[PDB]
């Protein structure tokens, strides 16, 4: 029996190696397989990865006439000591078990142990949508020991920045993934003390041109279309009035459709500012012709009682485009 | 073997410590890690937290030449007595088990025991949306012993109000979280008797300006736009009629879009009152010109058979804005 | 050891108490904690409740010098006999297990046993939406023994109608819950014989005024608005025609929005009848002016070749409101 | 002990009864409790049912002084041989376990065994929506032995067509269920050989009148409304043009709303053909007046340079309704 | 006992057959039962299949007087060595267990072993929607040994390209499935070394005519309808202006409805290019009449101060259709 080469019953496997002495170093290597999905409303993402641990235990040394190693499955985990790593700020996770548990153990003759498992984890990531759709989001994944402090277990990246590997075909449907790197930081808990924590960082970006074409283009086109009425004769009321009211209706429908296709985030974003400024512009373009018509009627009635182009249109033709251009300059300087 | 230092087989671990005597005090400390999501339709929220228990058991005392403690994992839980806390008014919950069970046990030489576990719980919270979107909701989380009454187990916060800690980056997408505090209350069950219950309370608020801009602004703009027709000559029927009917259509589309983006709550809210009052105003603005046109036609026909501005417009120009301002004053005094 | 006071190994616990003799009575008490959700499309509801069983077993009697009882957790269930209750016409259910199994056992010195557990169950409930939104739905929850007939196990409510308790704050977002009561009925299975079944009944109702305001008000307003054209001069075709066609468009949009916000139930309801009758009314209001215009053109052409208000408008002004009022009377007499 | 009456340890229960001889007959009875839901997009349905097996085993015979039987729960399944039935072409299934496993075993003194369990199963069902909403779908449920061929296990319906029972109140929200019957067929696998398979068949139908009223009625009404313009004077351009363009807009909105409420099936159906033919009709009704207006302008200009009803309208008034009636006749003859 | 014919306790089943010598060949056969669903947003698909393994082990040989084999269920798996196959780039998977585990083992007298199980797996598949709806997607399923390299376990298709079988009625609601074939490729891992990987490839296609009719037809019809105004007299402003603005509104509504029914993929596709070019065309058709009207007014005013068809319309009638035809030619040459 292979388990009789390792004196399992001659040692206590409820304690860490080197109990009572210096802490044992444990190295961690991570390979990212894929990113499953990302949820903006709940602010989380799902990742599938390989987790590997490296440590040495003299109690597992066995004699041999060569340098061959022994490989064991997940059934030997319950009989030996293994590190109790867990993912910080996670919501749910599981280990794949088809067609059997995806756990592997390799033991060297001198006691070096490799422990590898395949896991899927969902972790939280706070996001800020104030600059949507020009926002940038940075999410991280954290790994920490649960019950062992820095005095008993020392956690580190085995090969520094080379310990993280990513798949060549990792991608997201609506996001761009970039800038993968690893960092470490010490965390303190008042109940037990200090812990070592490992981080995996990456950055997310959107496709700007899609949102520009879908949102900013129709609003600008409708605003420029609302300026057509300034070049129409003031005497054609049944042409000036329906044009303005239908432009208002079209802008309202465009705004509603754009809102219906965005994530349900309940605070003001830049796109909302742009759309409502456009709506205000169309509203003012309607009030302008209302005032022109009233003044024309008053003047005609006064002339009849006593017995060309209106200046308001001339000034509006210059003022409205200049105001819109100034607003666009300020907006795109603020939001880059 | 570490388990041979504790005389497990020499004691009965099916009974609580101090059986037959005074009740044993048990202290509870809670650290809130994050709030996962909140559902308005089903009236529940999801929270992830750390739960810690403190109690003393003389049966676990072991001799030692120093003051070092022993740490055990979840496998020792089944061999000793642990408190049976459960969450009241919960719908579903689970304990994380990646890469292993997130359960820790620490035993002091004098018998003091610390029992900590990481859990995710979904709990109910009744909500009232009558004052939406100016509503305020208070939700709580309750912890109680399942099988032990106050005569056998005494439950309390270990350090009073300092026993609750919250993460610095806890937030919700569409809500503001504030006013975390802890309270206790005794509960009675006729089947068994009195129990001690612990509470964790917090308050939720919305973003008012977003809803104001998205809902109240377009309705007010459309109502003010409907008053433009009072300044147009009564003789231009093909300009007065289409303007009113298109304003009605635009208001209807705005109301439908607003309803489509709100939670499916089937009772009357303040926003509905505002929108339908606006719809009634636009309807009356159409009936007014209908009456003016009919009266003008009647007068002209009578004059022809026998062979300026209509007073209704003059009175409407004053009455409609005054009525709308009065309605807004009353509404915003009632709903603050 | 507490389990050595009960002669577990001296008795066979695979058979019911009193085997070979009269059936053993078993009492059931239910406390409803909350209603989680209700699904109209799938016709089911979710409930969380406490289930308690009472029975006597002489094999569990133990000597004592006082009248104290012993409390055991879920681990003793597998060593003794317990009733095998199950929920009839259920889809899915589970027993909560955080932080441990929510199962309690209390044994009296004379052999009386109390068995309590906390369970969540999803059960079917057939619904009829013909009278929507004025429909009333009655749902029930059923409890029955699985393997024991009335000859071996007699099931009953322990305290009659007092055996059902409900939480003070039980509520639903879009429904009103009322009339909780308990009933019993005998059921027959040809494979095994008769069984005793217990019922928990309740009634659901909606909020009428919300649906009235959201649906019936806009349709009536649009129908009344379509009657405005009968008071406009027949000579203003560019005012009569666009008004009618835009009214038809507005009614169509209102009907589509109302349909988009209702549950996806694929058969005719009362609200559909109301909306389509309104649509037919607006259609006829357009055909009426078409006929008036054609007749006016024919008369003018005939007069020119040979070389006031049209009666159709006068009759329509009376006929249309009277027909609509009669339809409303009949509809609200049929649907109350 | 009841298990000592059956010589469990004196026989090998890893082999089927009658090993090495003729195959053992096994009878199956099924009672359908309810249909939970049906998914058109994923093409599957969910059913809850009772499954019963009948077979004889001489190794379970026990002496008795009467004719009473012994009932055992799910714990005896692991100690005896039971048939390994499974559902073919299923996606997911489970056995209910509240408050315990819903498994029953009854053993007669002569060795007859009844094995009953309650199960919920989701099975695939290919559907064809070409004739939607006049389509008819037939779904089936299949039961087969997993590891035993016809040479070792003979599977059949115990009582022929009487072995299937259905609940009196089984129904679906949007479907009609009818024609339940049972059939058998032999299946061949090249790896192992022939198997016996059992079928449960039923048919699904929709509610025709609901879809007719919701879809075909508005399209026909709009098409008939588009013919009104042929009776209006050609000299009223501001009445002819807006009517046609608004009719086109209304038809487009109706088509979009109808598409938004149908299942997301990506191929052409009959309703799409009807709606797009109607759209083409309205388009042609607009081109007709465009041509009439151009011809009238040309004629007037020619007459002025040189110095009644247009025939196109007269022919259109007859041609358009006749063409639409012919199309409806052909369509309803093809699609019945 | 059947398990006593196989000397289970006389051999170590923790090591592979032929340990220390040449690698053991293992053959794999796959039968695809159905495709459950496909998700475009998350880029994955679900498949149900049968997995079979073939290998020889001399340690399982048993004496017999004939050539009959022994069949064992899933309970023997834990006592013998079985290959540890797993699915690469999968997200979740499970093995069906109703009414029992769907695992079968057949052992020949000479030691040949057949191991078959029924599994459901969800796997990732990167997709590109740039050419939507004319895109073609190729997805694959990968099988690899977890812990054994090519030096210890040699994995191959048992019968080459005949080892893959597919159901006759496999289909998808919105996709066409074709070109099933099998390939192999060697993969390298720096931690352990080389592995053998098996592939199952297939291709997906859409229904072109449905998307054409739903999207390209209405846009072309609206663009052609916008050219009607070039044939209308320039003196009818209340007919030219509302037609153009309503055409713009109709195009906007069509674009919004089309966007609302497509998968939420956030980058530019071909259909978007087509729709926005059409929108630009309608915008230019409105600017053209604006310019014509302004020029006509200027000319009339100049003539009055001093005291036929406009050329712009004549040139537009030719230029606009030619430009649209050229754009369609270029677009359909680029996108085929
Ligand atoms: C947005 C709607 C503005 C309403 C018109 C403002 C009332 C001023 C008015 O009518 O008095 C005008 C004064 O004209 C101007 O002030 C020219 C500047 C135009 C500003 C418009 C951008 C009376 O006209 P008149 O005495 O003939 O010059
Ligand atoms: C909302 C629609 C109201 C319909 C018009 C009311 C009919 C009264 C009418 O026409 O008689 C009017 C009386 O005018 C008034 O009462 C002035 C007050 C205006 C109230 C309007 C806010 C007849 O006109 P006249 O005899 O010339 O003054
Ligand atoms: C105008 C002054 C402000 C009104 C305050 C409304 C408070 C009344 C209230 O909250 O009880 C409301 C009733 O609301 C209304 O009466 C709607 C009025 C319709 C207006 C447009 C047609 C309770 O109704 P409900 O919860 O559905 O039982
Ligand atoms: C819904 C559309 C009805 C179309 C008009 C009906 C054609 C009858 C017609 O034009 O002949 C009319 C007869 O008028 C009437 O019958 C008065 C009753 C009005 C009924 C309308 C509710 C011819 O007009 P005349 O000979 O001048 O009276
Ligand atoms: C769908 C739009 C059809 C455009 C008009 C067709 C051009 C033919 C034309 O204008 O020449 C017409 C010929 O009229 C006809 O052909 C009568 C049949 C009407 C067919 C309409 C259904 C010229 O008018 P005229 O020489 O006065 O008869
Ligand atoms: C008018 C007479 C009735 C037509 C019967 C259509 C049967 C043809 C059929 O089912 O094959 C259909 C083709 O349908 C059409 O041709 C649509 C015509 C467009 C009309 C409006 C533009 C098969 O198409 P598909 O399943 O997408 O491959
Ligand atoms: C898309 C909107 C184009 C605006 C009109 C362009 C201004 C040019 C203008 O008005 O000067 C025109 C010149 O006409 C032309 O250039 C004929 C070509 C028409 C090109 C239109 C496709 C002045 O008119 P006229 O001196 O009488 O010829
Ligand atoms: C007219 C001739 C056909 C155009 C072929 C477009 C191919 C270019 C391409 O695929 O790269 C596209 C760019 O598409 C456009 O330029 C949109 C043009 C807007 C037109 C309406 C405003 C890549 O863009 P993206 O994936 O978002 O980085
Ligand atoms: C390799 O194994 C041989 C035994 O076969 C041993 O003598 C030698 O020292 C080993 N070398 C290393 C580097 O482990
Ligand atoms: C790892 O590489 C990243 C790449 O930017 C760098 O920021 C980081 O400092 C590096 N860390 C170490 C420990 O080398
Ligand atoms: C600490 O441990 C020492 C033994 O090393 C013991 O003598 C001393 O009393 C302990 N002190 C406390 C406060 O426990
Ligand atoms: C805890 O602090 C909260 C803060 O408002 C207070 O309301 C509550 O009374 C305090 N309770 C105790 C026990 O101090
Ligand atoms: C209560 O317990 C006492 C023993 O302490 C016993 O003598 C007495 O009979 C009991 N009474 C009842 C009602 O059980
Ligand atoms: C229980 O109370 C309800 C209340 O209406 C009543 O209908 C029912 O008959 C009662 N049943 C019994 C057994 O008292
Ligand atoms: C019924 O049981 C009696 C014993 O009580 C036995 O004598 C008789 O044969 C049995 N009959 C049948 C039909 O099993
Ligand atoms: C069972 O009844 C159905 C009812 O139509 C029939 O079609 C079928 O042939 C019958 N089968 C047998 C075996 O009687
Ligand atoms: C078949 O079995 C017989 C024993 O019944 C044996 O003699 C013969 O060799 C076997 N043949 C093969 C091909 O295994
Ligand atoms: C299997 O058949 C496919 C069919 O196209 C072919 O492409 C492939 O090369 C074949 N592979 C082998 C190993 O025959
Ligand atoms: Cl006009
Ligand atoms: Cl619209």
């Amino acid at each position: 029996k292979s388990e009789q080469l390792l004196r399992i019953d001659d040692h206590d496997f409820s304690m860490r190696p080197g109990f009572g002495g210096p802490a044992i170093p444990v190295g961690v290597d991570v390979q990212v397989e894929s990113l499953d999905s990302i949820s903006e409303v709940d602010m989380d993402f799902t990742m599938t990865l390989y987790l590997r641990h490296y440590w040495k235990d003299e109690r597992l040394s066995f004699p041999s006439t060569n340098n061959l190693s022994m490989t064991f499955d997940g059934r030997l985990v319950k009989k030996i000591w293994v590190p109790d790593m867990f993912f910080v700020h996670s919501k749910r996770s599981f280990i794949h078990d088809t067609t059997t548990d995806n756990v592997m153990l390799r033991v060297q003759p001198d006691g070096k142990v490799l422990y590898s498992l395949r896991v899927t984890v969902t972790a939280m990531c706070n996001m800020d949508f104030s600059r949507f759709p020009l926002d940038t989001q940075t999410c991280s994944l954290e790994i920490e020991s649960y019950a062992y402090t820095e005095d008993d277990l020392m956690l580190y990246w085995k090969k520094g920045n080379d310990s993280l590997k990513t798949d060549e075909r990792i991608s997201l449907s609506q996001f761009l993934i970039q800038e993968f790197h690893t960092t470490t930081k010490l965390a303190f808990y008042s109940s037990t003390g200090w812990y070592n924590r490992l981080y995996i960082n990456f950055t997310l970006r959107r496709h700007i041109f899609f949102f520009l074409l879908q949102t900013y283009f129709p609003a600008t086109l409708m605003v420029m279309l609302s300026w057509v009425s300034f070049w129409i004769d003031r005497r054609a009321v049944p042409a000036r009035v329906p044009l303005g009211i239908t432009t208002v209706l079209t802008m309202s429908t465009i705004i509603t459709g754009v809102n219906a296709s965005m994530p349900r985030v309940s605070y003001i974003k830049a796109v909302d500012i742009y759309l409502w400024v456009s709506f205000v512009f169309v509203f003012l373009s309607v009030l302008e012709y209302a005032a022109v018509n009233y003044l024309t009627t008053v003047q005609e009635r006064k002339e009849q009682k006593l017995r060309d182009t209106h200046a308001i249109d001339k000034y509006s033709r210059i003022i409205f485009p200049a105001a819109y251009i100034l607003f666009n300059l300020i907006y795109w300087s603020i939001f880059s």
